[PDB]
């Protein structure tokens, strides 16, 4: 019987299981811009990002600027104490304290350089929505955000709708918009900062009535393991549930499999080093995530599929070729004779 829960494989890949149970530096700085009239700035960037303007680096900046006025309520000590900045600081990113005092254009925070953005900024006219209505709008781009920009923009449009059925938020016609969302998928696909923001709270807030942090709670629960599911569901049909316990299926002991096995464990040790952030490691973008792909092990994924088939049921995304195709028919006849 496999592991058909997905808990053992959540374990592991967490890192509460060990993997030799079963299988036997430079920092960024950032500036932290003190205002006064931190309601009023965080309106001019949201209507800079709406316009399609790309800050580039300074973009960093100006998303920090609007998690401040919506989750730290304005307050600098406490956002600098807090367990995100922590988490960063050991992490390759350095905050610093910057004031500034009579601040009326997004170009007096800008930089010396980056010779469009100010440009840009200087084109866009002069004439509706909260800092926390954007972070919570830019949320909902995490589930499916590594998959692909239609697949992506298509669960934004579903989940609006979800939100607006059950009278959770509302947001502005004008972000529902095809070009609107891609501004901000662009945005979520660049840049880190925002979507670990985002990740952070959705996995330490005990929310709440506040609307914004429920649609964010929401979001970054539904991307816990966002293009790691095909090899998930692979580990979990590799795994052999037996009296005792769990143990790995007897056809990736053999030799012909044994090399790939070892590149199996080295990929899943390195994603267990991560801990809680283990789920997210896709969408962040984490340290040898790549090396854990389910086409770089066509063996393990043909013994998965071929445990799968025996109890009727297919695997999305999981491809065996002829190659391959032999070690499906073995893995099928053996999970058979039970």
């Amino acid at each position: 019987g496999p592991e058909l829960s997905g808990w053992i494989s959540e374990q592991l890949m967490t890192g509460r299981i060990p993997v030799s149970d079963i299988f036997c530096v430079r920092q960024r700085v950032i500036p932290v811009y003190q205002v006064n009239n931190l309601e009023e700035i965080c309106q001019l960037i949201i209507q800079a990002f709406e316009a399609g303007v790309d800050f580039q680096e300074s973009a960093d900046s100006f998303l920090l600027m609007l998690c401040l006025h919506h989750a730290y309520q304005g307050d600098y000590k406490l956002f600098l104490e807090s367990g995100a900045v922590k988490y960063l600081e050991g992490h390759g990113f350095r905050f610093e304290v910057k004031k500034r005092d009579g601040v009326k254009r997004l170009e007096e925070l800008l930089p010396a350089v980056g010779k469009n953005i100010k440009r840009t900024l200087a084109a866009m006219p002069e004439e509706e929505a909260n800092a926390g209505q954007f972070l919570s709008f830019a949320s909902l781009f995490l589930p499916k955000l590594v998959v692909g920009e239609k697949a992506c923009l298509e669960k934004v449009q579903r989940q609006i709708q979800v939100h607006a059925e059950q009278g959770l938020i509302q947001y502005p016609t004008a972000w529902q918009s095809v070009g609107h969302m891609m501004v901000i998928f662009r945005l979520m696909r660049t840049n880190f900062l925002i979507k670990f923001l985002l990740i952070h709270q959705g996995m330490h807030m005990v929310a709440g009535h506040d609307a914004n942090d429920a649609v964010i709670s929401n979001s970054v629960a539904q991307a816990r393991f966002s293009g790691l599911l095909i090899v998930k569901t692979v580990l979990d049909h590799i795994l052999q549930k037996t009296e005792r316990g769990v143990r790995l299926h007897p056809l990736a002991r053999t030799a012909k499999v044994k090399n790939e096995v070892n590149s199996f464990k080295a990929a899943l040790s390195s994603l267990a080093k991560h801990g809680e952030y283990a789920p997210f490691a896709r969408l962040l973008n984490l340290s040898g995530v790549n090396n854990l792909e389910h086409g770089l092990f066509p063996q393990l994924s043909a013994i998965a599929l071929g445990v799968a088939t025996a109890h009727g049921s297919t695997l999305a995304g999981v491809n065996v070729g002829e190659q391959y195709q032999q070690l499906r028919e073995a893995a099928t006849e053996a999970e058979k004779q039970l």
